[PDB]
C-alpha cells in the first residue's frame, strides 16, 4: 500500500547523456546510436534568442564547433542536420549503453519522467505530465535545456520530450525527439503565453480509484451521475470533458474495486462542489491529475 | 524555475539490485562488493512472522538455500551472517557495478530516494522522508522488501535504508543496512501503532523559500515572531519544535532570498492559524515538508 508521486528507474536514460557545447552555449544532449539529439537553440547567444534565423545562423557553424562530452571523454562530430527544433550531431561512436529506443509523440494527460541534467550530468528525476495547454510543469534551471521526458516499457525507453524554454510564468516547453514543439510554442523569446491548464478529469479519477485501492476511502459517496451531467460540473471547475473512451480507459481499475466509473464520477462532482472541508486524500489537499489510469494499475500491480 | 518532489538519479542503484530467494519467499536484496544484503525475514513464511525466532529458523538454512540471482544469472553463496535485522550473503563474486557507498543511519527529517524493486528489477522511483515517528510513507507492494533509500553525494551513494514491512495503518518501516530499525518498529506481525507523525518544520520553511525563489509569494506578510512564540503555535499543529540549530541551518536560504527566517516563521504561523484559503503554494493546497533545506538549495542551484 501507499502511492506516490513515482518516476520510472533512470539508469537507461542516464547512460544516454552528453554535454553539447557550441560557442558559449552549454546544454544536455541525448546520445542514440550514433546520433546526438539536443535543442537547435545550442547554436544561439542569449541575444539571438530575440529574432533568431536558425537556418542562417547554422550556417555559420561546423562539425567542430559542436563540443561533445560523454563523461571526461570527447565525441568526434562527423555530421551535423537540423531536423525542426532540435540539431542530429553525428558521431564517430555508436553510444555503448544506448538502450532499445523508441520516439513518441504524447498527446496531452499522458505522463512521463524527466531526468533533469546540467553539463550532460543527471541532477534528479522526477515525475510529469503534458498539460492540456501543453505545457509541463517541471524543474528546470539554465542549462538544463536538453534534458529529456521519457516511458519504459520493460526495457524499451520511449522518448517523449526534449526541455527547451521557460516562458514567463514559470512553465516549461518543449520538443518531441524528431524537434516538434508540443503545442504552439516556438523557440523564439517573444511573447508566449500558455492557454487554460485545465484539469486532466481521466487521471483524477484515476487517482480517486489508486486512492480507493489504497484506503482513503471518506469521499465515497451514496450518488451517481451521468457522463453529461459529470461534464456539466466539469467544464464549470475548468475540468477537461470525460468521454466514453476514458470511462472504457478506467474499465479496469472499476473492475478491481467495484466502483462502477460513474459512482466515482459523482463522488468528484461532490469533491469539486463541497471541497475537501480540510480532509486529504492520498496525502494532497487537491485532486492529483498527473497519474494516468495506467500509471495506477502499474504501481499498484508491481510492474518492472 | 519550478520545484519538484525530485529523487536522486536511480541508476547506480540499479546496478546492485538483486533477487534473493530463500524457500518460497522471494524479495530484493542489495549486492555490494561480494555481500548481498537483504531483510533477515526472507527465511520467514508468512505464518512465520507471527512469532519468529530469527537465529532457530536461521539454523535450518544454509549457503545453498539462499537463491542470489543479478538479473538472468545466479550468484554461488559462500557464506551467510545475521546482523540485527539483515542477512549479509557472501558472494564469490564482487558486483562490478558497486558504486563509492556509504551506510548512513538518518536522523527524523531527512530525506531520501527509495527504488523500489519486485524481484530484483527496478519498478519506480520517489522521494520520501523518515518521519518524526519513525515511518516512511512509501509506495511498496508484497515482494518490495529489501528495496532500499538512499542519497547521492556525486558519485557516493550514501544508502540509508532498507525495507522491511508494512503496519495496519498502510506506512512504512525498516532498517539501516547494519540492519537496525528505525524507531521501535520490529520484524514480527505483532500489535505496533505508529507514534504522532508531526509536521518537520525546518522542512516546511525550506520548502516555503522555495516557494519565494521560484515566484510564489502571496503568502509573505507584514509579520515577524519569535523561536518561543512561533514553537507555540507549531506544538499547537503538531509541528515539531523549531531550534536555534535549524535557524541555522535555513541562513544561506534567508540570505538567497532576503527574508529573515523568524519572518518566513511568522508567514507559517499565519498559514497554520488562517489556513490556505483555497490557495496553493508550488501546486500544493498543504504545507509540504518532504523537502529539506539541503534538498531546496540543491535543487534551486542543479547540483549534479
Ligand atoms: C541559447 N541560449 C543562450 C538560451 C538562453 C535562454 C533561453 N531561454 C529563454 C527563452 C524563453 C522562451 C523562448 C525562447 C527563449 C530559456 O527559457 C531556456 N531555459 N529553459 N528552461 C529554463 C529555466 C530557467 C532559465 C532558463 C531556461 C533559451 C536559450
Ligand atoms: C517473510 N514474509 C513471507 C513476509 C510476509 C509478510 C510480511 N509483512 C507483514 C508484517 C507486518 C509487520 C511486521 C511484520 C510482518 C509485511 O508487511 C511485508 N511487506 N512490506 N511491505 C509490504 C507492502 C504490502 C504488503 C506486504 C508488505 C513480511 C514478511
Amino acid at each position: 500500500s501507499g502511492f506516490r508521486k513515482m518516476a520510472f528507474p533512470s539508469g537507461k536514460v542516464e547512460g544516454c547523456m552528453v554535454q553539447v557545447t557550441c560557442g558559449t552555449t552549454t546544454l544536455n544532449g541525448l546520445w542514440l546510436d550514433d546520433v546526438v539529439y539536443c535543442p537547435r537553440h545550442v547554436i544561439c547567444t542569449s541575444e539571438d534568442m530575440l529574432n533568431p534565423n536558425y537556418e542562417d545562423l547554422l550556417i555559420r557553424k561546423s562539425n567542430h564547433n559542436f563540443l561533445v562530452q560523454a563523461g571526461n571523454v570527447q565525441l568526434r562530430v562527423i555530421g551535423h542536420s537540423m531536423q525542426n527544433c532540435v540539431l542530429k550531431l553525428k558521431v564517430d561512436t555508436a553510444n555503448p549503453k544506448t538502450p532499445k529506443y523508441k520516439f513518441v509523440r504524447i498527446q496531452p494527460g499522458q505522463t512521463f519522467s524527466v531526468l533533469a541534467c546540467y553539463n550532460g550530468s543527471p541532477s534528479g528525476v522526477y515525475q510529469c505530465a503534458m498539460r492540456p495547454n501543453f505545457t509541463i510543469k517541471g524543474s528546470f534551471l539554465n542549462g538544463s535545456c536538453g534534458s529529456v521526458g521519457f516511458n519504459i516499457d520493460y526495457d524499451c525507453v520511449s522518448f517523449c520530450y526534449m526541455h527547451h524554454m521557460e516562458l514567463p510564468t514559470g512553465v516549461h516547453a518543449g520538443t518531441d525527439l524528431e524537434g516538434n514543439f508540443y503545442g504552439p510554442f516556438v523557440d523564439r523569446q517573444t511573447a508566449q503565453a500558455a492557454g487554460t491548464d485545465t484539469t486532466i478529469t481521466v487521471n483524477v479519477l484515476a487517482w480517486l480509484y489508486a486512492a480507493v485501492i489504497n484506503g482513503d476511502r471518506w469521499f465515497l459517496n451514496r450518488f451517481t451521475t451521468t457522463l453529461n451531467d459529470f461534464n456539466l460540473v466539469a467544464m464549470k471547475y475548468n475540468y477537461e470533458p470525460l468521454t466514453q473512451d476514458h470511462v472504457d480507459i478506467l474499465g479496469p481499475l472499476s473492475a478491481q474495486t467495484g466502483i462502477a466509473v460513474l459512482d466515482m464520477c459523482a463522488s468528484l462532482k461532490e469533491l469539486l462542489q463541497n471541497g475537501m472541508n480540510g480532509r486529504t486524500i492520498l496525502g494532497s489537499a487537491l485532486l492529483e491529475d498527473e497519474f494516468t489510469p495506467f500509471d495506477v494499475v502499474r504501481q499498484c500491480s508491481g510492474v518492472t
